[PDB]
């Protein structure tokens, strides 16, 4: 139930997280 939700959001989380990480250090390292 409310786990498969919790998953969902993670799912859609996790691509967010990785191209604002990513921005981040594309920053820092120029």
């Amino acid at each position: 139930s409310i786990e498969e939700q919790a998953k969902t959001f993670l799912d859609k989380f996790n691509h967010e997280a990785e191209d604002l990480f990513y921005q981040s250090s594309l920053a820092s390292w120029n």
